[PDB]
């Protein structure tokens, strides 16, 4: 494949945490 598929997945998987990480439980 474009191999960029794995790269993007990581990129999103990096931001996904950042979003949730943005909001703190307490």
């Amino acid at each position: 494949m474009k191999f960029y598929t794995i790269k993007l997945a990581k990129f999103l998987g990096g931001i996904v945490r950042a979003m949730l990480g943005s909001f703190r439980k307490d």
